[PDB]
């Protein structure tokens, strides 16, 4: 069960990600939040459920955690940060993973 | 059961970071982490024995300490709570002390 965006790919069997032949550092809980987004393309997760997926719900509590995590991911797997586009921001909601990088208007 | 360390407060009942009256956000990772170390003060701990206190179930950790570092040290380059072991791992020195004391 292998996921690609762009020049990445996801191992879900051997946790790991790839681009250009290299295996980049994750963190577990960077492994689990991108898991939980690539497992839920094109929907829509509060940070409440991200935690849920990502790390079971008595962590609850520290569910600020997720968006210091998603600005990680961001760093590392987007073109541009400030431009994220396979990890969008859903206003007031929390966030969507998009495989292809398509804008809301597509 | 809050430990201190400089003007830093980790309360492992709420699992909340304080200094100066502010809350800081931690990862349940980096939490896992700092909790692991402050309850082995003055212990080197290896990266596998870090690993198997804070997650269970690894050059993560290496990851999380750095940020762990950035975050509490006076000086990151030049840590003092959390001390490298070369070859080993990580050691918490609760009150910043160098290795000759």
């Amino acid at each position: 069960e292998v996921v690609s965006f762009g020049p990445w790919s996801l191992d879900l069997s051997t946790r790991t990600l790839t681009r250009e032949g290299q295996i980049v550092t994750l963190t577990t809980g960077e492994f689990a939040v991108l898991k939980a987004l690539v497992q839920h393309p094109r929907e829509p997760l509060t940070r409440d459920k991200l935690m849920n997926l990502a790390r079971g719900r008595e962590w609850g509590a520290m569910e600020r955690s997720i968006d210091v995590q998603v600005s990680r991911l961001r760093r590392l797997i987007e073109d541009n940060p400030a431009r994220a586009r396979y990890i969008q921001t859903v206003w007031g909601v929390g966030y969507v993973f998009v495989p292809d990088g398509a804008e809301h208007h597509h």
